[PDB]
């Protein structure tokens, strides 16, 4: 309803793509932030990778597994490329796959080249700053097209004057993509400061903010299982 | 005898506290620092988490539970809440269960009215700030009660010139709990600034500090097994 | 041929340096960065670790154990010791093991010192700065024996701009070792920067730079096997 929840594929870097939407099926969650050289897996033949120089055929066969799955490739990334080649080979095979985002971490001087990219193929663009920070982007930002927004970092929830979401400040709105890295059961932390469950608060305030972008989640896949994690998803999905 | 030495429940988060304590007997520890919204576990009903709200039988219930063991539920913590009634809620329940420390991540703004709690129920205070630092901390308890103190965290032990216990200044006194974060065989790490065992070493050095706090400890307990802690256990608990 | 290719230890602390080593031969590494404190293992009896205070017996049979397996005992570190005896008896054991190399972190002061224990045993030193940065060792560097190098940490490969690489600026030719940390299959990442497969990449810019060091990897082995790793180590080392 409100706003999609993903799974970011390097949770299960160490699988087959296919393997990694199998794991997204019993997860329960209907779209992918996929990253580029993952071992693609049955029925694509062996060494064949993730990479924007698929073939046609190969591209229409990735469509096909994901749609047969009930899952939408809606977003690769985190490309950080240093040509102006790179990008436009990634924005094109993005578009051939069906993806509506792609998360970036470009330099400053990459924006107006990527920007012309956004365009060109209709692409949302979810920009994610080095892990003088909020100021940069929203500087950066300002007067650019509607599809140039940002890939946020929830980093540890939820800390007293560290919300990561209450920095939307001004972009809020062009918040596009929020990234959850380690995930854990109902959103619990070795430092906690809400007196509900971690992620009822946490989803509270995305609904207070008016967050209609994508979630996009990872977690430890050998410290956490399916069971664990759909917990979590419980609170994330079923607001929505 | 010099220190207490317990354990982070964060580091069995995956089981329930009820689990986690079996697990801290296995480990031989006496004393824990319980983090909230861990499933409880038997005897405790299913979907009963930690958390201030627990009512008065159940208060009784955990006391009893961490008693029979031989554990003291001596802290809770890392809190860092918002508002004035969490804070009040959450002060009042670590005196009902009975813990004498609680670990704290505040703003500045609010140590005033947490001080104000840590009179009110006589309960010592161990301020993490957020990982101009030792400064900061040492201006804002100059002058407070001996109630509000430091969580000291232990980092990479040991680096030369970046040995944390050292940084304890004139504060050396006020220092009331260290975390001891991925605890690891003898204290071994892949840097070492020591020329007998680490946890010797770091031993050594609380003994010459005078150190009378609480050593809570957490470690990976995917990679690591209760042998292999024991060992560091040893050194930590004999001493004292 | 043009760099070496080698296991850092600590990849298996929770192992006996015996077993660390039969591992290495299944990886099909031939050199070793040693972590101090890790139990030695059968043959040698038990509670021995690797220190600098092993007899001339322990160290002959430690060179005996390394010859056996076809590896070079090529470096130990990181040491970041506090004291001149430290340093000399650290030195000391390097040579009369075999050692060519030693990683360290010291304090600027310490330099001096160290360097003349690099010249007193021939020793190569290669400077690990605690994780202003690039401008301090080529400072500090300036004018010290060719045996003074830099220990290079490559992050998180690659991303646009902070490249590790490329900052080698007027010191490359002083960097004497590259720590992978958490390598993964083909170097694959969350993040990435190249339209070719990650270790591609990474190994034709060591081309481009003739870096001639040693290349000291590090693992999760709790996230991966040695068959994913064998997959990075295939073109890390067939290049050379």
């Amino acid at each position: 309803a409100d706003w999609k929840v993903g799974i970011q594929t390097w949770t299960f870097h160490n699988l087959t793509l296919m393997e990694t939407l199998d794991k997204t099926q019993q997860l329960g969650m209907g779209y992918a932030e996929a990253f580029f050289f993952q071992e693609l897996g049955a029925p694509f033949p062996k060494e064949t990778y993730l990479n924007y120089d698929l073939s046609d055929d190969n591209c229409a066969l990735l469509r096909h597994e994901f749609k047969i799955r009930g899952i939408k490739p809606i977003a690769f990334g985190v490309a950080s490329y240093g040509t102006n080649e790179e990008w436009d080979k990634f924005f094109a095979f993005a578009h051939k796959i069906g993806a509506h985002i792609v998360t970036v971490e470009p330099e400053l001087n990459q924006l107006d080249y990527i920007e012309s990219l956004a365009k060109k193929y209709d692409m949302e663009v979810a920009i994610h700053n080095h892990p003088a920070s909020a100021e940069v982007v929203e500087k950066a930002l300002k007067g650019r097209s509607p599809l140039m927004g940002v890939c946020a970092d929830i980093g540890h929830w939820k800390r007293v004057g560290e919300d990561p979401l209450k920095n939307l400040q001004k972009l809020s709105g062009r918040i596009k993509v929020a990234h959850l890295k380690d995930l854990t059961d109902k959103m619990e932390d070795a430092t906690w400061g809400t007196g509900i469950l971690p992620v009822k608060a946490f989803v509270n305030e995305l609904k207070r903010q008016h967050f209609n972008g994508l979630i996009s989640i990872e977690y430890d896949d050998f410290k956490s299982d399916i069971q664990e994690i759909r917990n979590s998803l419980e609170f994330l999905q079923k607001c929505s």
